[PDB]
């Protein structure tokens, strides 16, 4: 149905809004390659503070990125949610062409 | 410096399919090329709404027009763009799809 298309619609367009942030980007294709704690992310992708706190801050918010503390030590990972899956395809069409063979 | 290029350029181009008309017409050209009166009907968007979010599509360089006789039908571009709308439908669309 077409009020059942326009309900995915919305959705994923409030989904890219959300990614719709270049430190946002870089921030989830980081995490597609496993768990970073803030300080890794940092020296990863150039962003500091406040900002890296704020926009994993908008991640987090969003059911995109959640925290992981086995021990001591706080790593960021990407959720198991729906969005992983645009955030991975994200990855290997775009994040990828930047690696060295 | 180079990750921050491909930063922006893909949250640019995020920003753009980020409305609810735009993805519903990347979708539906995904299975083939459509005049604006079948875009219309399909995803139940009349005017001016649906030809001025096709223009955006337009400006953007995800869509483009064909016109082989005299019938103009919108058809996505073979740009690196069109990579990302047929994520999203095999990521979205394609879950309205019946069996």
């Amino acid at each position: 149905t077409r009020e059942d298309m326009e309900k995915r619609a919305n959705e994923v367009a409030n989904l890219l809004k959300t990614l719709s942030h270049p430190v946002r980007l870089m921030l989830v294709c980081t995490l597609v390659e496993g768990e970073f704690s803030v300080g890794e992310l940092e020296q990863q992708i150039g962003i500091g503070q406040p900002t890296l706190s704020q926009q994993l801050g908008v991640l987090r918010e969003s059911g995109i990125v959640e925290t992981r503390r086995n021990i001591k030590q706080i790593f960021y990972r990407l959720t198991e949610a729906k969005a992983a899956q645009l955030v991975n395809a994200l990855y290997t069409i775009f994040c990828a062409q930047e690696k060295q063979a």
